[PDB]
């Protein structure tokens, strides 16, 4: 049975989005039938970063009773995804029921690969931390900013809270130095271990670099437009240390 | 009597939290009563930004039949505020009845105020969508990049669809050139004059600044760390030209 991720984080410009299109896209490339979902419902950045058309999508599948099969489109490097949506006129979302429904035909397509990557809409809602009880590895995004970290932890506390006992693995994007990294992630496993008696792991380290913001503005996901370039690696070597 | 302002975005990453800050200080240095409402229940930032400790914020407010009045805080610059908070063993999401009973109790010291800033949570939200349409001005954040702007023009999608009557003000935040942020704009204007009928204004631009990820560091908001810099003299102009 596949292996089912969600990339979380405490708060939106963390480089969650840019994380899993690029992470999914590295495992894909080492031989891997991924599936990404991106879960932010009428809000999804998934199309844009690869420059595509917007065309069908989940929140389509909240208003058309489409099956879920025909939401999936395929993106470079063998990958597959389903886009969250430009939305209707009026705004849509997901309760536990509909949620409920929706990993329900999930798992109809879901045998096909070997992972199942969701990009959770960031921060914590009622909805979203139900969803993320399920799943069997929960990645946290960070950067080094204060604003970042504290919400990174109460996200972790909130998903702990709401009985998630998966596995956290904290990424430290937009490091400066790589010291910086590990320091970041030490003081977030102290706290994490501390108050919550909780154990996280580090996933992995991506530095700031500038071709990241190039990939955004050309809407070409950076590990394909420079794989030459430090994040690209960084994220390369992520997803190869990951894999078995 | 006073003036309300919803400080929006269609994602998080913009500056939209250091923006209502910063904005909430320029006025109130003009000499204006402000009192600045961080809505992000559980994952407060603007506590983080002026270097101040916890104490009452809106998730002791929540659960704990507790009077609004006795959570405003002294910040600088004659600045009234509400924290967030920082949880809060479980999460809380504000619901339709207890937005009531903010918009309630908000009542009981609205009248003490020029201004009161609602710093929104990023996004849209069923919940969100019900708050702002008892405010009068609706600011909306955005960045160049192609998410930020797609992000933004459904957020006003959105809030126009709920029935929001508000004027939109867009505020266009780390410009790499002051041209920039009038590109910016006017695609939105565009793309929402010829789709949504609905005639928006630019509050103003803000370029990219060092000076701003350095407050956030030093938790000291930009405009008092340095008000010869850049950002910090945009906003205080821009703050200016919207004050009578
Ligand atoms: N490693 C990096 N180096 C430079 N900029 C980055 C990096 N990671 C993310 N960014 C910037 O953050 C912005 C927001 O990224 P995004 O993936 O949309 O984050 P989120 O999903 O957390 O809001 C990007 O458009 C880019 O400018
Ligand atoms: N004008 C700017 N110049 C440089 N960096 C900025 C600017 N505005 C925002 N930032 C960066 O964006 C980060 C997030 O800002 P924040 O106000 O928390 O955004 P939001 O509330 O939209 O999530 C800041 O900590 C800072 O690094």
């Amino acid at each position: 049975s596949p292996r089912t991720i969600a990339v979380t984080s405490g708060k939106g410009g963390v480089g969650k989005s840019n994380v899993s299109l690029n992470f999914s896209l590295s495992l894909s490339k080492l031989g891997f039938r991924v599936l990404l979902l991106d879960m932010a419902i009428g809000m999804g950045n998934i199309d844009i970063l690869l420059g595509e058309s917007s065309s069908l999508a989940l929140a389509d599948w909240f208003s058309a009773r489409l099956p879920l099969s025909e939401l999936v489109k395929s993106g470079p490097e063998h990958l597959s995804y389903i886009a969250g949506g430009t939305g209707a006129a009026q705004w849509q979302g997901l309760d536990t029921a509909s949620i409920d429904r929706f990993l329900t035909e999930l798992q109809a397509v879901a045998s096909q690969y070997d992972y199942l990557i969701f990009d959770m809409g960031a921060g914590a809602s009622g909805e979203r931390l139900y969803f993320l009880k399920s799943v069997d590895d929960v990645f946290v995004v960070t950067t080094p900013e204060p604003t970042a970290m504290t919400d990174a932890y109460a996200m972790m506390k909130y998903m702990h809270a709401a009985g998630s006992e998966a596995p956290f693995s904290v990424i430290v994007n937009r490091a400066g130095k790589e010291r910086e990294g590990y320091e970041v992630f030490e003081r977030l496993k102290h706290v994490t271990g501390r108050f919550l008696n909780k154990d996280i792991a580090l996933l992995g380290i991506i530095p700031e670099d500038r071709t990241v913001a190039r990939a955004v503005v050309s809407q070409t996901p950076f590990v394909l437009l420079d794989p030459a370039a430090k994040a690209s690696k960084a994220v390369r070597q992520m997803a190869f240390r990951y894999a078995p």
